[PDB]
């Protein structure tokens, strides 16, 4: 199956003064992106705003998505519902207009009930039925919920199960996935830039990193200092990345990344309602994270 | 507007064999369940496993609850999604199918950014464009997030807001919102029947609780003890409820509610994919929460 | 043995500008305090800062108190200490000065290895050795932990253990402990005055609240109007005491309580380092909580 | 001052069958631990359950540490207490007795009032009246708190504070740490074995790792191909550390430590009351954890 190793933004929807998804600044902030050595884009997944779209809509931005990326990039799709029935459903629609692998988040709502069985068995019947190889996403911040190590093993094991982007950034616990499923083919890709370095140093291949889509020739440079063997040069930029990578993730989110595009000469533009602008005092902490840093 | 207080279960969605929605055994349900002296019923609430219907089947649920319930009963309806937007539309097309008033709950994917701001403007959006009256909704075990006090003490001004179901549990909270929205048109429910003789104390006047669709009678009175002043009886019924309220919400969720409903008689039936059916030892530990408290 | 139930203030202890124990301020303070009709006075308790003390002003502090209290009040004295030996020995120290029980915080630095069976063990111990019955003390916002449900019931059938001192604020968690400890000899305290009125109705007998420091004849007038049917009067104190509640335990801690105290006519005082002076934002937030609910 | 780099094993504390420390075991293991390449030993560490021992075993146990060492070895001494007071007195008496360092760990009884300014406060009156460097101590796992970036910074410009042990495991937390503090003399050492490497790659120079009290020379080794250059080996040999490290920290701490030292010929022993036993299932979790990784 395919190989999923690299950097990869997950792209933002852009949306109008009257919310609808502005397709033509998705293609042009993709096409921005395009100039990046990435592996491929990450589409509808967390930064997409993907629980803010309908079904529709979220079917037609990967269809879009794929006529604005070269054929040899990868497109991964967020395809995750809480229900397994409407994961199948949406992953095969996502396949059938170009997606090359689905991205599949933990069901969450609830969490008391998702077990290491209950979500063995959810991914086991996604991966069955998916015409596409499956990644596994593990996002705490969002779901309250890691998806259990031994579930991680138990599916690594599948043939159409071919990695996981775990955006938690506890480097134990990923040095221990990527030791645990060593014989398997499973690729584990970080989350976020923040911990990136030290991911490679324990064995991830990759990240899928919301501030790629505003430094993403530093979080390249980053993983090409650490595929290399330069970890003094990762070091000193990987310092450099830490709190603007806070700023776009833990801090200030969506509305804090499509800012920070707004500032770079990208269309960020607004989030769908409930999200909101930044306050005056956020805008200021933001920019300080940058600028503090170099980058701005 | 309408008056909210009183005992409601939030009912179930049975599934055939084949995970489609059983509409007979809904109707049988709530025939059975028509009996007790409830307000009403809650539909589509996080007992009815909204998460996992399709919008259509969503609607299409409250539509039939609403031809099963007598005209007097409330139709207390789930409409509360992640995006603004998809809140109003589908409280509207509730409304629409006869609901009597919409319990929204807090979008929570987002979590860091669901600041009170956000949340009182998703609110006032919704409760300005409804045709029918909103009820808040805060349930912490599944959304990871309490609708802070500052939220629901704004939002209880507004005349098309008209109460909350808070799941939380904790009383120092529910008797602060109540003393906070005194002046207000504002009714509290509770979301557990857990701590319902205590939120009574405290000034909530009534209760939404899973454990009603097995225990009906003996939630509606505990209720009734409450409201007239037999605190040394309720307490003894109160303390009885407790180990079974926390076997179908906390320790075993839906399952365990739909596995005591086969038990009672009911129709409980599967849970959808993801949810699993309970272990053998879950269900042994079920079956002594009731037995050891004399319910079973 | 005794009788635990009622109100009791836990007291704070009051230090000079240079840090000694002020035992003429101690004095003062508790002949004040002695007006309200408390069952007694808890020393060494959290709001004692204990921790701060020497083992030797601990011990002291507890001979002192005894002296400048009537002979019929309780002295309820603050003994626990990490390990199982030196609790032992404090709480025979204390008996010796003339303690009436020990109130017995749950060792908490090891926290992952306090597990039921660990902490059934110590106080099992501990009730075993002490010449005074025990008073079992829970209170997670110290110490990251709830002594367990099952623990609790199991060291209910111990002779020497009486009772207990939840302030976590649970009342599902404090009327099953209630209830399942009802063939017992075995009363239950409420931790703070924000949930009493409810801990009454689940038949707790009485609280341990810092607020009575300053608030005694409220709190006292609550236990009252609990203790008679006053259920109505009751909530409308309660709601009033929340706020003012919050503010001198989980908001602004002893510093909080201290600074209350001085405005009350109380010496309040300085708190032993770490612990530092409220900044003047904590002043007026401390004070306003205390104004918009009338109490100043 | 002193240059801390390295790793350190915080050494237990052995006792008899009659719960008094056994000096005599406590320098048999000393003297077989001297063989491996440590910059030292951390003596009243968490891993020697300082709180369980009185003021004065806790001074001696310093002292015999001391004269069982090599003079040029560095006695990392823990002296943190509750009070800022206490603090000072211990790390002065330690220092008397021959410690090279202060490693005092965050006070944490208080956590709610435990802000950023407290602890910078507390740190900075201990290292002002500490006649040996100071080294920062956060281990949440223990306290339920993070000493906060911001307090760290500005504790490193202080001349008398050198560095920090963090034992959180948060690689982007510490990677920020180095980051900051970077224009101070100011060494940072990972608290723990299974995010060494990591740890190294973000800037770290050193551990203090309870696993070293067993696999002392495969920290030592793991030290030496982070510092050459050896990430590839480094990965191998830190991939099966992370077991082994969690079964004796997270999953069953210094009763799992002291089982594998008697399994491996140390003098293991008893922990002090209320620290118990490993269960039999307990024993053979801990017995898999280090075989399935080729140790044992
Ligand atoms: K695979
Ligand atoms: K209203
Ligand atoms: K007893
Ligand atoms: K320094």
């Amino acid at each position: 199956k395919v190989d999923i190793a690299g950097i990869y933004p997950p792209v933002t929807t852009p949306f109008t003064a009257t919310a609808e998804v502005d397709y033509g600044k998705l293609e042009e902030n993709l096409h921005k992106l395009g100039t990046f050595p990435f592996r491929g884009f990450v589409v509808q997944g967390s930064n997409g705003e993907f629980p803010f779209l309908t079904s529709s809509e979220r079917l037609e931005v990967v269809s879009r998505v794929r006529q604005a990326m070269p054929k040899n990039r990868l497109l991964l799709a967020g395809s995750g519902c809480e229900s397994t029935q409407a994961t199948v459903e949406m992953t095969v629609s996502m396949a059938q207009v170009g997606a090359d692998a689905a991205m599949v988040v933990t069901p969450c709502y609830y969490r008391g009930r998702m077990s290491s069985a209950a979500l063995i068995h959810h991914y086991t019947k996604v991966a069955d039925l998916s015409p596409i190889p499956v990644v596994l996403y593990s996002v705490p911040a969002n779901t309250g919920l890691d998806l259990p190590v031994d579930a991680v093993v138990t599916l690594s094991q599948h043939p159409n199960i071919v990695g996981m982007k775990d955006s938690g950034g506890d480097v134990t616990r990923i040095g221990l996935i990527v030791h645990k499923t060593r014989k398997q083919d499973f690729q584990v890709l970080a989350g976020s830039a923040g911990f990136l370095m030290a991911s490679y140093a324990l064995g991830a291949v990759g990240g899928v990193c919301a501030l790629a889509n505003v430094l993403g020739a530093q979080v390249c440079q980053l993983e090409r200092l650490c595929c290399t063997g330069q970890w003094e040069d990762a070091q000193k930029l990987q310092h450099r990345l830490i709190e603007p990578n806070a700023a776009v993730t833990r801090r200030f989110g969506i509305p804090g990344l499509k800012k920070i595009m707004d500032w770079f000469g990208y269309y960020g533009g607004p989030c769908r309602a409930p999200l909101q602008e930044l306050s005056p005092a956020e805008e200021e902490a933001l920019r300080m994270d940058f600028t503090s840093n170099g980058w701005l």
